């Protein structure tokens, strides 16, 4: 049959955490096929079926700073990492709907927080009180699996088919930072006090929502340059959000206020401790073989160190 194969360079360094998927758009449904096939097998989807399904993909992501097709594939990345440093934890079902979760995670996405969407009243705001985004996000996911030729999921059964698309809903609504938090303390409380069971279901749900944010945030895990320059992308986003909470009448957060670039490298900080560092050390406590996501980000955060102190 017929394998995906990548240049030299891309096929060593993308089995590394830190790996960039590059400016070559055209290159990353290939690069997702390629990572579906090594961490699922090339029997896992239809050839032709997963390929119509990554191009509809791909149209129902916009043209936004961050949140765009390139965010997607990149998070699908860590998770193809994620899930070949730990190959024997995860069950055959979860290796499927993982990549696909992580590829769909942020679909349709306009550039606008929650919040954002709550305080315009927008109509997504009014269907989903909580986690507005990423239940549209889901719905979104299911729209596309429902279109001709576009069931990658068509071999499996009624009850495998229901378990693949529950974890990929867990996954997506994981994706919501608001829930990170209270996600991360609980386990952290169940692996210190021995509690942690990955024959749990709750538990296994947990540790694959701690996944989910670890690879949505994986852009502080990279080379310098890609991490500096994504941030650029970020707060683009962040900004255009906070004039268009000053058009509404509302002072923006200080984050989203283009007003605060000058406290950049500060808010950086504030994300990396309160954010980043405990997401990747209770991964690492976790999962060991994860330990190269805490290490790249705590080389980050003493990057963002050295910017303050004017050495950057
Ligand atoms: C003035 C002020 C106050 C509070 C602030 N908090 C930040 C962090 C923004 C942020 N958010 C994210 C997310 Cl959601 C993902 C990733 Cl991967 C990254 C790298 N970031 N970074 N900036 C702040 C500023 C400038
Ligand atoms: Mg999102
Ligand atoms: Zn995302």
């Amino acid at each position: 049959l017929m394998q995906f194969t990548l240049p030299v360079r891309l096929c060593k360094e993308i089995e590394l955490f830190h790996f960039d998927i590059g400016p070559f758009e055209n290159m990353w449904p290939g690069i997702f096929v390629y990572m579906v096939h090594r961490s699922c097998g090339t029997s896992c989807f239809e050839l032709e079926k997963l390929c119509r399904f990554i191009m509809s993909v791909k149209k129902n992501y916009r043209r936004v700073p961050y949140h765009n097709w390139k965010h997607a594939v990149t998070v699908a990345h860590c998770m193809y990492a994620i899930l070949q440093n730990n190959h024997t934890l995860f069950t055959d079902l979860e290796r499927k709907g993982l990549l696909i979760a992580c590829l769909c995670h942020d679909l349709d996405h306009r550039g606008f927080s929650n919040s954002y969407l709550q305080k315009f009243d927008h109509p997504l705001a009014a269907l989903y009180s909580t986690s507005t985004m990423e239940q549209h996000h889901f719905s979104q996911t299911v729209s596309i699996l429902q279109l001709e030729g576009h069931n990658i999921f068509s071999t499996l059964s009624s009850s495998e088919y229901e378990q693949v698309l529950e974890i990929i809903r867990k996954a997506i609504i994981a994706t919501d930072l608001a829930l990170y938090f209270g996600n991360r303390k609980q386990l952290e409380e169940m692996y210190q006090t021995g509690s942690l069971n990955l024959n749990n279901q709750s538990h296994r749900d947990r540790v694959i929502g701690l996944m989910m944010t670890a690879c949505d945030l994986c852009s502080v895990t990279k080379l310098w340059p890609v991490t500096k320059l994504t941030a650029n992308d970020i707060y683009a986003e962040f900004w255009a959000e906070g004039d268009e909470m000053k058009k509404l009448g509302i002072q923006p957060i200080p984050m989203m206020d283009r007003d605060k670039k000058d406290e950049v490298p500060q808010g950086q900080l504030g994300f990396y401790n309160a954010v980043a560092i405990p997401c990747y050390t209770t991964l690492t406590q976790i999962l060991p073989p994860t330990e190269p996501l805490l290490k790249a980000c705590r080389d980050n955060l003493s990057q963002w160190e050295k910017v303050i102190r004017g050495e950057e």
